[PDB]
């Protein structure tokens, strides 16, 4: 359209943030590139007033979306870029779990041949020692839970509703200079967090036996069924209190990349069955499909001739955790001629923090992949 030809070529940008959070001023400026053949942004940000009073992750969200790479299939879907040069209005609403919250207006527009995005900010309702004012975040806008990677909790929640079973489990081995070791990792229907704590030498155990196997093993009763040195060599059995088991491969490249396990207790039969190789598809469908949780999702707002987006960011802790910060989101053309209004989808975030080593200011280097994508037809 005439929105898109802007954005052929490599394009400046200038940022300006004039913020107040709990009180404390700050104005933050930054410049930079955008590539949209690419979905890249590179750019700097100087805290120009002092110190920054917010760690400076829960401020990329808020410091230019037209820069994302649309593919061909997709360009019906950019009201960003269809709103260009006159620009668009980007209100934000971000709830940080169980700490404040930002209001945050953002004009984006062509100014010249920059694209210049200006920003008022208003946080309140911060706790002082909370991990937004304590700066506890930290330095990286990894949008993920680093315990957890893959989700398998979650997926295994799932399997453990799809196969009406009362236990599940995932072994995964961990190497050593000469040797290796199987632990449970991730657990669904879990008593305990003991069976955290148990330790397998390779083709040691339940989930040992299935990996140097790479088949199956089918408990239908564990006390008829399993010897007294099966149950002194499996120990997740006890643990857990099992009745019942199954213990299938997980394969990856035609290898056994850990061991999945399946429960019962309380004398509960083993319910009908799944081949493997339906259990493995499962698991890697729902962890591929889930891994979008971080993503944007951008749905049409037909009566403001504009658009609506949801998303949630996990900030890492310092101690170890996750900060979340819930983000809905309104976008406004500014001009009153023609934009395109899309079919939902959502854009896929790469982002890297870092720091300019001749800097002394409080600054931030960002570098950013944006693409766009949940769309298959035409």
């Amino acid at each position: 359209s005439k929105g898109e030809e802007l954005f052929t070529g490599v394009v400046p940008i200038l940022v300006e943030l004039d913020g107040d959070v709990n009180g404390h001023k700050f104005s933050v400026s930054g410049e930079g590139e955008g590539d949209a053949t690419y979905g890249k942004l590179t750019l700097k940000f100087i805290c120009t007033t002092g110190k920054l009073p917010v760690p400076w992750p829960t401020l990329v969200t808020t410091l230019v979306q037209c820069f994302s790479r649309y593919p061909d299939h997709m360009k019906q879907h950019d009201f960003f870029k269809s709103a260009m040069p006159e620009g668009y209005i980007q209100e934000r609403t971000i709830f940080f779990k169980d700490d404040g919250n930002y209001k945050t207006r953002a004009e984006v527009k062509f100014e010249g041949d920059t694209l210049v995005n200006r920003i008022e900010l208003k946080g309140i309702d911060f706790k002082e020692d909370g991990n937004i004012l304590g700066h506890k975040l930290v330095y990286n806008l990894d949008n993920v839970i680093v315990s957890d990677y893959f989700d398998y909790q979650d997926a295994l929640d799932e399997i453990r509703e799809t196969e009406k079973f009362d236990f599940a489990a995932i072994a995964l081995p961990e190497d050593g200079p000469h040797s290796a070791v199987i632990k449970w990792k991730y657990a669904s229907g879990n008593i305990d967090y003991r069976y955290r704590m148990i330790v397998l030498r390779p083709g040691e155990g339940l989930a040992g036996l299935v990996i140097r196997t790479g088949s199956r093993k089918i408990v239908e009763d564990v006390d008829t069924e399993l010897s007294q040195n099966d149950k002194l060599g499996c120990p997740i059995v006890l643990s857990e209190a099992l009745t019942a088991l199954v213990a299938i491969p997980l394969w990856k490249n035609n290898r056994v990349y850990g061991a999945l396990l399946l429960g019962q207790r309380e004398g509960r039969p083993l319910p009908e069955g799944s081949t493997t190789f339906r259990v493995n598809q499962r698991l890697g469908s729902y962890t591929d499909e889930i891994n979008k949780q971080g993503n944007v999702y951008i749905k049409a707002d037909k009566q403001k001739n504009g658009i609506k987006a949801n998303f949630k960011i996990r900030h890492s802790i310092e101690d170890g955790g996750v900060q979340l910060a819930y983000h809905y989101q309104q976008n406004t053309p500014i001009g009153d001629g023609p934009v395109l209004l899309p079919d939902d989808h959502y854009l896929s975030v790469q982002s890297e923090l870092s720091k300019d080593p001749n800097e002394k200011r409080d600054h931030m280097v960002l570098l950013e992949f944006v693409t766009a994508a949940g769309i298959t037809l035409g």
